[PDB]
């Protein structure tokens, strides 16, 4: 966590490779569990997804699901509420049932590092995006997820070539360049400190399809941010 | 794998552009990539050098690569900025090095300073004795064929410690490519000489050289 912390201040970003500890045996079937979720997401050059958002106090650790607000009504109220501007399913049950996914959450934010001691006893909004990247046989520029810090897991990669992390400067300049490989292995970044991209899947074997799948989650301090029904 | 325990048993391995697969997309890059010797700058008579040259900070195990400050002493020139934007760049690096034996799997998780170079040489009528034997003080290299035109010799030699040559090659199709161990053998490339004597021989050549550096930092 405190290398991480000081590689945010000074780099905007951090690496965790899956090859410093991935798995006992419990952490690994639920690793197993989270990632096959990935193959049940709503289906829409073709991105699968599903997304919610979690209240969440890093002082005591409490998480939770906010309601899903509906797509009618940002739209009709030309008024995202701070969340995505896009159409998403929900997290499934199962996804939510796993304690890894709240595990995750919180571990990742102690990587961050927070600037006021008084923000761990604010809320903080948490979007939490599944995506499914698929490449058949048959790009967005540098940007920011509009948040204060974000972390990426690797759930699995799949006849994938490409898909490299691209990391940059305010200005636009590639800083760095990095590659998700193995499952869990992850990033962590301070989003409003560099803009980041990811580069086109391809497929190794170019008779079937390439697919990337990830968890991203973007934290963001909402001191006014007051509890929901649940 | 093959060239792995090449480079472990004879310290280089040659890899020619037909033992490779190429898609599209890679042939799309690679004419892109070649096309940048078009542009390089001159000085590095019978005999020219153009060339160009960045450092990356690289990290295997995450495929990390963060472009280094521009030194201007290896007056060298950086890359030029189409050449750092072509994808194929950094994925030759973190694919280059798979082929290397490295000693522990720890240093996997270090920093490894590469250098990259784009190396043409220009050569008219000839009036050039060849370079003996030497390092370059790296752990490993590879060295990517770009382009050859209107060029005879040329040919890359490989050297024992003792200086005894060993072996002698040619590469002659672009992205013909040979690795090498650095602290294990000497090697060498022969001048090349005009075709037709008429027009220039020109070799166009990919250069990076890795080496180990677990207390390298991130510079920013
Ligand atoms: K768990
Ligand atoms: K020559």
């Amino acid at each position: 966590q405190t290398e991480a912390r000081e590689e945010l201040r000074a780099n905007g970003y951090s690496l965790l490779p899956a090859d410093r500890l991935v798995i006992d045996a419990e952490l690994r079937q639920h690793v197993k569990e989270l990632a096959a979720e990935w193959e049940n997401l709503e289906t829409d050059r073709f991105r699968e997804r599903a997304y919610d958002r979690f209240f969440f106090v890093p002082r005591t650790g409490e998480v939770r699901l906010r309601p899903h607000r509906p797509y009618f009504q940002s739209m009709n109220a030309n008024d995202y509420a701070g969340g995505i501007d896009r159409d998403v399913a929900p997290l499934s049950r199962t996804t939510l049932a796993n304690p890894l996914l709240t595990r995750l959450l919180r571990a990742d934010f102690e990587n961050f590092p927070v600037p006021e001691e008084s923000w761990l006893d604010d809320p903080w909004d948490v979007q939490c995006h599944q995506f499914r990247i698929i490449s058949t046989p048959d790009p967005e520029g540098p940007h920011r997820d509009e948040v204060d810090f974000g972390v990426i897991h690797l759930m699995g990669r799949f006849n994938a070539a490409g898909g490299e992390s691209q990391v940059y400067s305010l200005e636009r300049e590639l800083v760095a360049e990095f590659c998700l490989t193995e499952q869990m292995d992850t990033m962590f970044w301070s989003d409003g400190q560099i803009l980041h991209a990811v580069r086109p899947i391809h497929p190794v074997d170019p008779t079937k399809a390439a697919v990337r799948d990830v968890l991203i989650m973007g934290y963001k301090h909402e001191p006014e941010l007051r509890r929901e029904e649940q």
